[PDB]
């Protein structure tokens, strides 16, 4: 017995049935290509039960007993087992639909339905992108510019090298203030397509201003490719870059998504930030459903008493929730 909430059970790095959670994750990344948002969280759900199973799955027998193991997901990994390849998942990977959602939906800054749009207006190639520049956003012509190192896997030397100028320049730039890694290299990933940085001070209010005096640094330095800073609207002040890494005798784009947040409100961010995205979508789901209470990356909130949660910590956010703290090499759901 398996606990249905991802956020429930521990789903390490690495795991025994690769083969069949990457062809439950096609289907589920097709069916959010075509905004089908019910069947992909389906498939995404089957495929973590199968990253947290302690053996492989070499027969149908196996499936007995597990949660979301409906009718669509069992046939799949029945044709795999049966057959070594499923159909559908040969037809989706093949269909020029799918291709060029996944091609336009990986560039920096384009979504599923600027794809969509895009792929609805005839467009089906970097050049076709290339050739219209007038429907691109400043940071999608960035990510054109880029693409080529921004698909090629970041790996955990490079977030080592970014993570030294990062805190170089963050300490320079405000003493005390601290850099903590975010993202699926904090869950112990060996390779990624960004890195994520979190920035605070122990001060609630001295990180004011910090962010664009870092960019000014690494600017000055020759790191950066392409810069949009956000200002916190409704949350976080943010930067959205490209940094230029050098490597022995090159360079590479790197993606990276520095964040800051005030130290009242840290241990949300990072709980949010770390992820995986669909353990956070369980999370939240629990907290709500199972609670009565809403998470977010910037707090926990009970909409009847109108009150906030205050933690000092990740432990203290699962604690309250009635949940085992899973640490973070263990949310890869
Ligand atoms: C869009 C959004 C994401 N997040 C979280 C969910 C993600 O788990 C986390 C990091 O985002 P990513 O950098 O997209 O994801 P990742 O680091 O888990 O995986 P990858 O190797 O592909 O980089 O940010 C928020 O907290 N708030 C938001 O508004
Ligand atoms: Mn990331
Ligand atoms: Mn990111």
């Amino acid at each position: 017995w398996m606990p249905a909430y991802a956020c429930q059970r521990p789903t390490p790095l690495t795991h025994h049935n690769t083969g069949l959670s990457e062809a439950l994750e096609i289907l589920a990344e097709a069916a959010g290509f075509e905004g089908s948002e019910g069947r992909l969280l389906t498939f995404c759900r089957a495929a973590s039960v199968l990253k947290a199973l302690p053996s492989p799955v070499t027969t149908l027998s196996q499936l007995q007993g597990l949660p979301h193991f409906g009718e669509h997901s069992s046939r799949v990994v029945q044709e795999l087992l049966e057959h070594g390849v499923c159909e559908e998942v040969e037809r989706v990977r093949r269909s020029e639909r799918y291709q060029t959602m996944k091609l336009f939906t990986q560039i920096f800054g384009v979504g599923v339905k600027t794809a969509d749009r895009w792929y609805r207006e005839g467009l089906r190639t970097l050049d076709d992108l290339r050739e219209q520049p007038q429907k691109l956003t400043q940071q999608q012509k960035a990510g054109l510019q880029h693409h080529q190192d921004l698909s090629t896997p970041v790996l955990r030397s490079d977030v080592d090298a970014l993570q030294q100028v990062v805190e170089e320049a963050v300490g320079q730039a405000l003493p005390g203030a601290t850099v903590t890694l975010t993202g699926g290299f904090r869950r112990g990933k060996l390779q990624g397509h960004d890195v994520d940085f979190l920035i605070t001070h122990p001060k609630e209010g001295q990180e004011a201003g910090l962010l664009p005096r870092v960019m000014c640094r690494l600017q000055d330095q020759g790191l950066i490719l392409y810069h949009q800073h956000q200002h916190s609207c409704c949350a976080f002040e943010r930067s959205f870059c490209i940094f230029r890494l050098p490597q022995p005798g090159s360079w590479k784009a790197v993606r990276v998504d520095l964040v800051v947040a005030p130290v009242s409100q840290f241990p949300f961010a990072l709980l949010g930030w770390t992820g995986s995205k669909l353990f956070q979508r369980e999370l939240r789901r629990f907290s709500r459903k199972e609670k009565g209470l809403w998470l977010n990356s910037h707090g926990l909130f009970d909409p009847e008493q109108k009150t906030f949660f205050q933690a000092a910590s990740e432990e203290d956010i699962f604690r309250h929730l009635g949940l085992e703290y899973l640490p973070p090499e263990q949310r890869n759901a």
